[PDB]
């Protein structure tokens, strides 16, 4: 069968804590009064969630209300428990209240408001420095949640809110987040296609916090090379092929040999043979002002097939790419 794996950092944080911390199924959720909140406007729509800008009428303060289509109670409980556990962590979205509609009884999560700047105007004005600055703010959030025994599992630009004027960053949407337990086999149907780590695409279930480090490398590559998304797969199988077109098929076979992974037969006719590409080949006139040897060394240490060989969030924060920050 497949070779077992465990995280290189924060491996046993949940093992040494009481069940109350990680047993989200047994957590008691207490709903506030939705009458304290007046919905202003629709901010977005997810699979089972509608996000609104709201007013807390009791203090005239702006909040964000995430109304969830209750399709799975267990999932809702998991998200609430994780949000409560992480509350007050650096750059983590703050859950302020948990409420139900007196009538429809739909669950709704109330969060601190984030004045997210339009990224379409932001992407062109961001400098080498701004990318280093915001990448470090995301690392703060990830080192924190991993130290708390949680993996986000949905790291992507749509889950990162930036108030550029106040240089404020928040990692949101903890709906796919999970407690890390060493040796546990997780569902690979997590993260958004372009940000899915090779472990997920080869169906290697014993993954850890390092999944988030792959996803972060994908956002970093798209930002520094101005190529969105960086790995543009059309399905989950093709997504591995797009990765192999960059990292090469040689290191891919080394990774699946190391963990005795059985490669799905659907990869037989699409994978082909690809050489390992130098990161310098993605440098062009449109992006050379954001690229540096430090950035390429940093990216090379995140985008690795072997989830164990990737930098942890703490090792990443210590990289020379961040010397000019904070
Ligand atoms: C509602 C869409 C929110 N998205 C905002 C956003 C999120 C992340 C980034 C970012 C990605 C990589 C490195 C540095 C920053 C940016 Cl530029 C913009």
């Amino acid at each position: 069968g497949p070779v077992p794996s465990r995280a290189r950092v924060y491996t046993d944080v949940n093992t040494h804590r009481p069940s109350e911390y990680w047993d989200y199924e047994s957590h008691v959720v207490e709903w506030g009064n939705q009458d304290d909140y007046q919905l202003v406007r629709k901010l977005g729509r997810g699979k089972y969630s509608e996000v609104f800008e709201a007013i807390n009428i009791t203090n005239n303060e702006k909040v964000v209300v995430k109304i969830l289509k209750p399709v799975k109670k267990k999932k809702i409980k998991r998200e609430i428990k994780i949000l409560e556990n992480l509350r007050g962590g650096p750059n983590i979205i703050t859950l302020a209240d948990i409420v139900k509609d007196p009538v429809s009884r739909t669950p709704a999560l109330v969060f601190e408001h984030v004045n997210n700047t339009d990224f379409k105007q932001l992407y062109q004005t961001l400098t080498d420095y701004d990318i280093r600055f915001y990448m470090y703010e995301i690392l703060k959030a990830l080192d924190y949640c991993h130290s708390m025994g949680i993996m986000h599992r949905d790291v992507k630009p749509h889950n990162v809110m930036i108030d550029h004027e106040h240089r404020k960053l928040r990692l949101i949407d903890w709906g796919l987040a999970e407690f890390y337990h060493p040796g546990q086999e997780y569902n690979v149907r997590v993260a958004s296609r372009y940000f899915k780590g090779p472990e997920l695409l080869v169906d290697y279930q014993m993954y850890d916090y390092s999944l988030d480090m792959w996803s972060l490398g994908c956002m970093l590559a798209s930002m520094i090379f101005r190529k969105e998304p960086f790995f543009h797969g059309h399905d989950n199988y093709d997504q591995l092929v797009r990765i192999a077109k960059v990292l090469g098929t040689e290191d891919l076979y080394d990774y699946i040999d190391k963990y005795n992974i059985e490669l799905d037969p659907r990869f037989n006719d699409i994978l082909g043979r690809h050489s390992r590409k130098r990161w310098e080949r993605f440098v062009h006139s449109e992006n050379q002002h954001l690229v540096s040897p430090e950035a390429l060394d940093f990216l090379d240490k995140l985008l690795r097939y072997d989830h164990q060989s990737r930098l942890t969030a703490r090792e990443a924060m210590e990289h020379p790419y961040f010397y000019t920050v904070v």
